[PDB]
């Protein structure tokens, strides 16, 4: 009448970034108790088995990881008990450890019966209610066995707290709030910012509630602490510190930064780059700065790891992708239009299907805005206008209507100066896009349009306006495509999961892989990268308007036009056509991003197309299951509770709604986010080719700035772009955040073969990922392919990697990773 189990823990210490002490899990040092999933007590719940104490440490286990410890437990359970479907546990220790697994042996297999935790488990006076773990069986709750109801219920109702109080350490409480902790009106009156969400002035998706209260100065923003509260088993330990990729960003805005500035401060270097070998010098020779500050960056975990040093005098970055085959294809026109579709922003472009292009701001406001470029001054390689827009060869990237409602307000800023864009590309016969015309506005120095020039002071001016556009496009893609569309969106789907989906729920386990880290790296993103004065404001053009200019944006998002097919017909960059696989023809037939993802797209939907069947049967048992109701309800009027009149979106009464909502959220998480993300510093590392910020509109004729302009274009380019010192910073952070740390799971991956006891869902995640594998092969043979150098490598010869799903560690410029991971 016993039962043989096993316990896997990890002692604290392994997981953190003085000793741990295995022999004190022994004794009385930690209790489970049996719960049963077929006999119950007079109330209708299972039945609970006697305190049970571990016995002995287990070294003979051949299948433990790293930082991973064994214990053998036996338990005692008679005839009366029936068959155990969850354990409560009860540490009694005062250091918290981390719970991965418990076993129970049987005479074969079934009925062994796993347990998979991956939980943190803190002193046992520290919770309202007991721990409690379930076994890896999928039930929908009208298949829950009657004696475990209750309990899953209960679990939820600890999970949701009630929505008050100061968020500790140790609590695992998902609730939401509004952006209300960016500024910082207590310090400054200077660092007051406005709440972002709650109202139509300023939407926005909810975050994490940490529960610090109020400033004093202000009721509506929370006051500063220390660390900033999330669940804590959404703050993730690492094996190795220069894992811990998400504390660097804290390190760099508290510690680095000010050691960087002190340089620039007591002039130890110089404050301005003077010419293009200046910031090559970068990656190569290294900057040189003071002894002091070396030594204040260089013990520093994670931030170690960015630079290489002579621990005396030297940094060196890394090289950029970008320029590791030629030094000066960046400047090409040729690559400036295929970083549209192949660079770190590739999801903006739209077609044209009338010309001028026209606004769709106030007249009143900003009078007439009808584009002043005329068809007539245009080189489309001998088409016409009217055979180019009939042939759906014209293409644009137009930032005019989301900049033009902030110029004003920017370029009152002291050290920033910026236009309103817009670029016209056309798509010639080789298959390749050509810029053809910019137009820069101001709001009412005067709005003009310049083409293209190779010779002249012309050439630089074009040069110039280049810059204008991709400072537009990094604010956008850093605030936008990135900051709002993965991250801070993502964001309440996380809060609402755990809040209404039991562990136990097949969508809970379809889904939770792919919101790994996403928490933690928002909560520390609040803290110390788009928050007041901090690392966004100091380094991006719109400084204190940064994050309100995302709220802007968010007043047009969609949920259902994140599905790539919707986004690439919506942008006009593709039409629906049956007769493809995909059932969409590309109007750029090599549109890299738009190609390699469709394939992705279409793995996660056969993904998810074979595993919901599998749970639901019918439109009716999506309706009748009260946890995805509640979920989705929830996560739709409070989670984007700004946005819950607007009617696209779904209503979940039926398989095709669950299949699409499902797989619109692994598509945003995992290759959306990546491929927004892991471009950055392989494009970005090279300042000139994606300034984050601009400094002076172009000089006018007959000023020394333009005499400046006709003798020295790269001064004149330097001087107008981020300076030195926030390219330093910036540079940094990029860096962080496109490097892969080596204990990422990546898509087709999961962190635990035992996830489900349903042989049905893992063979069907078996299929997942043999298939990625196989696409991989196919970017592969796409990237080897002459017929497509010209967009898929471009003059820079960096053939685009982004959508291949594996990669090893490091800053690889591939691999999609299962979540929002950095
Ligand atoms: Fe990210």
């Amino acid at each position: 009448h016993k039962i043989k189990g096993t316990v896997v823990l990890m002692p604290k210490n392994e997981l953190e970034v003085a000793v741990d002490n295995l022999n004190a899990f022994l004794g009385r040092s930690v209790s489970l108790q049996l719960i049963s999933a077929t006999k119950a007590d007079a109330h209708g719940k299972g039945k609970v088995g006697k305190d049970t104490f571990l016995e002995g440490i287990n070294t003979s286990l051949p299948t433990l990881g790293a930082g991973e410890s064994a214990f053998n437990i036996h338990f005692e359970w008679d005839g009366s008990m029936g068959i155990p479907g969850a354990f409560y546990i009860k540490n009694y220790m005062q250091v918290e450890f981390f719970l991965k697994s418990l076993t129970l042996e049987a005479i074969s297999n079934q009925g062994t019966i796993r347990f998979v935790c991956n939980s943190w488990v803190y002193n046992t006076k520290l919770y309202k209610s007991v721990r409690i773990f379930f076994a890896n069986h999928t039930y929908v709750p009208s298949e829950t066995p009657a004696p475990l109801v209750e309990y899953r219920e209960e679990e939820l109702k600890s999970l949701r707290g009630n929505g008050t109080g100061e968020r500790k350490e140790y609590d695992r409480i998902y609730d939401y709030d509004v952006y209300n902790d960016l500024g910082n009106p207590d310090k400054s009156e200077k660092l007051a910012r406005p709440v972002l969400g709650g109202s139509s002035t300023f939407p926005y998706p909810r975050r994490g509630r940490t529960g610090r209260g109020p400033t004093v100065t202000d009721p509506n923003t929370e006051k500063q602490g220390e660390v900033f509260y999330v669940p804590r088993d959404e703050n993730l330990g690492h094996l190795k510190s220069k894992d811990a990729l998400e504390i660097g960003t804290k390190s760099l805005s508290q510690i680095v930064q000010p050691a960087f500035e002190s340089a620039f401060d007591l002039k130890s270097t110089p404050i301005e780059f003077h010419s293009f070998q200046d910031v090559h010098d970068l990656y190569e020779g290294g900057i040189k700065l003071p002894r002091d500050v070396i030594s204040t960056i260089i013990p520093l975990p994670v931030i170690k790891e960015l630079y290489r040093t002579d621990g005396q005098h030297i940094l060196k970055f890394p090289q950029p992708h970008v320029v590791q085959v030629s030094q000066s294809a960046w400047m090409t026109d040729e690559e400036f239009a295929r970083e549209m579709i192949a660079g770190v922003n590739p999801c903006v472009i739209r077609g044209l299907e009338e010309f001028p292009p026209k606004s769709n701001l106030d007249p009143a406001i900003y009078g007439d805005q009808s584009s002043k470029i005329t068809a007539d001054s245009l080189d489309l390689d001998g088409y016409t206008m009217d055979e180019a827009l009939g042939s759906r060869r014209l293409f644009m990237l137009d930032y005019h209507d989301i900049f033009m409602p902030y110029v004003r307000q920017i370029n009152q800023l002291n050290s920033a100066k910026t236009y309103a864009t817009r670029t016209i590309l056309f798509l010639r016969e080789d298959g390749t896009l050509k810029p053809v015309a910019i137009e820069l506005s101001l709001p009412h120095a005067v709005s003009q349009v310049v083409l293209p020039a190779k010779e002249g002071v012309e050439s630089t001016i074009w040069l110039l306006a280049k810059a204008y556009v991709i400072v537009n496009d990094s604010c956008y893609h850093q605030l936008m495509s990135h900051w709002l569309n993965t991250h801070a969106a993502m964001e309440p789907f996380v809060i609402a999961t755990h809040r209404h989906l039991s562990v136990l729920h097949p969508i809970y386990k379809l889904l939770t892989p792919h919101y790994r880290n996403n928490m933690n790296i928002n909560a520390l993103a609040r803290q110390s990268l788009i928050n007041a004065n901090g690392i966004g404001e100091t380094t991006f053009l719109p400084s204190k308007y940064s994050v309100e200019m995302s709220s802007a944006v968010y007043k047009n998002w969609v949920f259902t036009d994140q599905a790539l097919p919707a986004d690439l017909i919506k942008r006009g960059v593709a039409i629906k056509d049956p007769s493809t696989p995909h059932g969409v023809r590309l109007l750029i037939e090599d549109y890299p991003y738009a190609a390699d993802g469709l394939e992705i797209w279409a793995a996660i939907k056969t993904w998810v197309q074979e595993y919901v069947p599998l749970y639901y049967a019918r439109d009716d048992d999506v309706k009748n299951d009260s946890e995805l109701q509640h979920w989705w309800k929830e996560a739709v009027e409070k989670g984007h509770g700004d946005l819950k009149d607007k009617p696209w979106w779904p209503k979940l009464q039926t398989l095709e709604d669950l299949v699409e909502v499902c797989l619109i959220i692994i598509w945003i998480a995992s290759a959306l986010h990546a491929a927004v993300n892991f471009g950055q510093y392989p494009y970005g590392g090279l300042i000139m080719n994606r300034p984050t910020a601009s400094r002076r509109l172009l000089p006018e004729k007959g000023t020394p700035e333009y005499e400046e302009m006709i003798n020295n274009h790269e001064k004149a380019y330097l001087r107008t772009i981020t300076s030195k010192l926030p390219t330093l910073i910036s540079l940094s952070v990029i860096e962080i955040l496109s490097t892969h740390a080596s204990d990422e799971v990546y898509l087709g991956q999961r962190d635990n073969p035992h996830w489900t006891s349903d042989s049905k869902a893992l063979q069907a995640f078996q299929k997942f990922g043999n298939k990625l594998k196989e696409i991989e092969e196919k970017l592969v043979r796409r990237n080897n392919d002459p017929s497509l150098q010209g967009n898929r490598l471009g003059p820079v010869q960096l053939p685009y990697t982004l959508l291949y799903p594996s990669s090893e560690e490091g800053l690889t410029f591939r691999g999609i990773p299962n979540s929002i991971s950095i």
